[PDB]
């Protein structure tokens, strides 16, 4: 049993307008996340983790993660393949990952050198799944940028409990 907020349609996604692969390369700080998976857990809080985006030679990325648990820093990789239109991507050897029927990438808007948000959808056990991510170039941003991150989150659906802000740490990701 699983009782989820249903994906918004694409039309309420924008997408980055001119999107310029090669200056999104680089590492990227998780400084929000927000999605129908995704809860505030005050408990044990959510720790910062980071993204490391960079650019292959046929233009797709190779897309590696790292976060702090259990003592030790655990990494994960995928593959984002360029999609229908610049700043959109599925994910590469969808069979290797069992359950996983679908994947999507679209990033929303970036300034490339401070602040991104991409938005992420995914069939995973025929269950679909939404997430976006405020990424940080710093670990820290503006309470300008944090809001705005909000309201678009609660423009597709999603309650203030559903919408997290990862705590910085030092510990992985100052790599
Ligand atoms: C929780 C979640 C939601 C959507 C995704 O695409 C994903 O990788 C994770
Ligand atoms: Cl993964
Ligand atoms: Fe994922
Ligand atoms: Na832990
Ligand atoms: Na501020
Ligand atoms: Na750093």
């Amino acid at each position: 049993t699983s009782d989820l907020i249903p994906a918004p349609p694409l039309s309420k996604v924008p997408l980055q307008q001119n999107f310029q692969d090669n200056q999104f390369q680089g590492k990227w700080y998780v400084v929000g996340l927000a999605g129908n998976a995704i809860l505030r857990e005050d408990k044990d809080p959510q720790k910062m983790y980071a993204t490391i985006y960079e650019l292959k030679e046929d233009k797709s990325y190779n897309v590696t993660s790292v976060l702090f648990r259990k003592k030790k820093c655990d990494y994960w990789i995928r593959t984002f393949v360029p999609g229908s239109q610049p700043g959109e991507f599925t994910l590469g050897n969808i069979k290797s990952y069992p359950g996983l029927t679908s994947y999507l990438v679209r990033v929303v808007s970036t300034n490339y050198n401070q602040h991104a948000m991409v938005f992420f959808k995914k069939v995973s056990q025929n269950r679909e799944y939404f997430k976006i991510t405020l990424y940080g170039r710093t670990k820290e941003l503006t309470s300008e940028l944090k809001e705005n991150f909000i309201r678009f989150s609660k423009s597709l659906g999603l309650p203030e409990n559903h919408i997290v802000f990862p705590v910085p740490i030092d510990q992985c990701i100052d790599g």
